[PDB]
C-alpha cells in the first residue's frame, strides 16, 4: 500500500462497518478526466454481472508522484469482495488483487 512505482492504479486501505463501505486508492494520473469505481459482490458473493457499482471521487495530490488519491463511500447491503475499474484515456485499468478480489471478511 506504498505509492506505486508504475501499477496504473493501486487500493490503498478500506472498511466495512456493517452498513458504510469506504476506502482510498492510489491513480496514476494518466489523463485528467477519469472514472473510478468500485465494483463489489454482495454479502452473498453475487457479482450481478458487475452491477453492483460506488463511484470513487477526486480526493488529493500526491506531490512529487505521478499518482493522486481517489476515494469512495457508500453504503451497501453487504459485500464479501471486490475490485477497482479506472478508465482513463480511453482505456479500462484494473485492481482486481491480480484476479484474486479483494475480501471483506464475514
Ligand atoms: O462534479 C464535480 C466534481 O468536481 C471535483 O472533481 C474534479 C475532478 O476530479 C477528477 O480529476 C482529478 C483532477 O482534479 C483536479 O482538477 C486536479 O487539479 C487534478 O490534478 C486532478 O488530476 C476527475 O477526473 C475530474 O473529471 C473532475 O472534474 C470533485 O472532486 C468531484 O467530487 C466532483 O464530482
Amino acid at each position: 500500500a506504498s505509492i506505486p512505482s508504475s501499477a496504473s492504479v493501486q487500493l490503498d486501505s478500506y472498511n466495512y462497518d456493517g452498513s458504510t463501505f469506504s476506502g482510498k486508492i492510489y491513480v496514476k494520473n494518466i489523463a485528467y478526466s477519469k472514472k473510478v469505481t468500485v465494483v463489489y459482490a454482495d454479502g452473498s458473493d453475487n457479482w450481478n454481472n458487475n452491477g453492483n457499482i460506488i463511484a470513487a471521487s477526486f480526493s488529493g495530490p500526491i506531490s512529487g508522484s505521478n499518482y493522486e488519491y481517489w476515494t469512495f463511500s457508500a453504503s451497501v447491503k453487504g459485500i464479501k469482495e471486490f475490485y477497482i475499474k479506472y478508465e482513463v484515456s480511453g482505456k479500462t485499468y484494473y485492481d482486481n488483487n491480480n484476479s484474486a478480489n479483494y475480501q471483506v471478511s464475514t
